[PDB]
């Protein structure tokens, strides 16, 4: 079982409003052939329109809300949303726009999931809380068939344009007005008790229901992330490549390694409270604190209370007022005054960042994180860590033209004597490069006030 069945059972009560007297008994088949899609037996890696729950968790960047509201069925004009905010209205003849005929509406949904989509995924997967219209409005809008590449590049093609008879992907679809081969997931398949506002609200207070269709898009995908990313995590599953994962993941390494050093170099902490992931090493590993591991997974819903990682039952827990207390992408309510802070702002707008469930956002590099609602009060005993870099390493060059490294915060036995050496000039250029790469990507860092380079310059005596 790779995909889903064209002959596994959809559960129609949902859509009995729109759609009265809709067989109980349905087929995903009967469905897809009452929406006008002839798949007249295809052996051509388009198997199903729908997809699994876990197909879909696999595609997350490809997701797209869609709500159509029945304004006033090609008799009366409808409200087309998108969880991008979206509201088209099509006729038969919170971006809110007039109604227009089928024929100019599919040329800007092309034109808004090309560029939603392009930078995040090869392909769109359209959440649904179906009631009817929205499967019966895909014909105006969708084409089908076997699997394509764009006519321009070797990715898979996601449009289509009849007035060329050529397909595209995200990136070339520029005038197409077909969307091709798209795919989609019924969230009501998942077996919820009442309707969507009922649900969405129980475990989201930041989507409202303005009454528009790109309302209840935004809410549909929300619980959906909420169910597959929330509640439930599968952090085994990997994602592709799409931006400077690498690049953020190897600068991230660099940063928590020297800001680690320095503090432990600058106040001289005899034993150092490490709380997070179960699987971290000593990221400064010739320091000679004792480096204590306490284990805490990602928190996707609520950021952990400081206390609960303390109730230690029947037995006294860890004094972690001695030392200092290392936090890195350990998201707490509230810091202790004596930590080193590494944690992601979710407000960040990125390729990597997709929208999250009540204020938090999904984070996905090699792995979805779905990650608590930034909050600046979490930072109150603490400041917001200055850029530095530090090097105790030897002047030696071993080799790019160069300019001569002014600095204040570049902290070498080359700078205390006067002038930066060129070897500490390249890396202090590449650590800012590093620093700015991580701080870009969402990341924030912070400190106990305490903290001074000052204290840095007298390891070189
Ligand atoms: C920082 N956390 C502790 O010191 C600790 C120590 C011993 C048991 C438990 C259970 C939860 N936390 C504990
Ligand atoms: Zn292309
Ligand atoms: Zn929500
Ligand atoms: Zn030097």
């Amino acid at each position: 079982p790779t995909h889903l069945s064209v002959d596994t059972k959809f559960k129609t009560e949902g859509l009995c409003v729109d759609i009265p007297g809709i067989p109980k008994d349905m087929t995903y088949r009967r469905l897809i052939s009452m929406m006008g899609f002839k798949m007249n037996y295809q052996v051509n890696g388009y198997p199903n329109m729908f997809i699994t729950r876990e197909e879909a968790i696999r595609h997350v960047r490809a997701w797209i809300g869609f709500d159509v509201e029945g304004c006033h069925g090609t008799n009366l004009p409808l409200q087309l949303g998108f969880s991008t905010g979206v509201n088209l209205v099509a006729v038969p003849t919170p971006l809110m726009y007039k109604g227009l005929p089928w024929n100019v509406v599919r040329i800007k949904i092309v034109q808004m999931l090309s560029d939603t989509l392009k930078n995040l995924s090869d392909r769109v997967v359209f959440v649904l809380w179906a009631h009817g219209f929205e499967l019966t409005s895909m014909k105006y809008f969708v084409k089908i068939g076997p699997e394509r590449t764009c006519c321009l590049c070797d990715r898979r093609a996601t449009c289509f344009s009849t007035a060329s008879d050529t397909y595209a992907c995200w990136h070339h679809s520029i005038g197409f007005d077909y969307v091709y081969n798209p795919f989609m997931i019924d969230v009501q398949q998942w077996g919820f008790t009442g309707n969507l506002q009922s649900n969405h609200d129980l475990y989201c207070q930041v989507h409202g229901n303005a009454h528009v269709a790109s309302c209840d898009a935004i809410m549909t995908r929300c619980l959906a992330v909420h169910e597959c990313f929330v509640k439930r995590v599968d952090w085994t599953i990997e994602y592709p490549i799409i931006g400077d994962e690498l690049k953020i993941n190897a600068a991230c390494r660099k940063v928590q390694h020297m800001v680690v050093k320095a503090a432990l170099l600058a106040d001289k902490f005899p034993v150092l409270h490490d709380i997070g992931n179960p699987k971290a090493i000593k990221c400064v590993p010739q320091a000679d604190v004792e480096w204590k591991f306490y284990d805490a997974q990602p928190c996707s819903d609520k950021a952990y209370k400081i206390e609960e990682l303390f109730y230690s039952y029947a037995t006294h827990s860890d004094k972690f007022t001695d030392g200092v207390c290392l936090f890195w992408n350990c998201n707490v309510d509230r810091y202790p005054a004596n930590s080193i802070v590494c944690r992601f702002d979710t407000r960040v707008l990125s390729n990597l960042n997709l929208p999250g469930c009540d204020g938090g956002s999904l984070y996905v590099n090699k792995h979805a994180f779905h990650t608590p609602a930034f909050d600046k009060s979490a930072f109150v005993n603490l400041k917001q860590l200055p850029f530095f870099y530090y090097s105790d390493s030897p002047c030696e060059s071993h080799g790019i033209d160069y300019v001569p490294l002014k600095s204040a915060t570049c902290i070498t036995r080359c700078n205390l004597g006067g002038a930066v050496c060129r070897h500490h000039a390249n890396e202090y250029r590449l650590y800012l490069d590093a620093y700015n790469m991580m701080i870009s990507a969402g990341f924030s860092l912070w400190v106990y006030k305490q903290f001074d380079t000052y204290n840095l310059w007298n390891t070189f005596t």
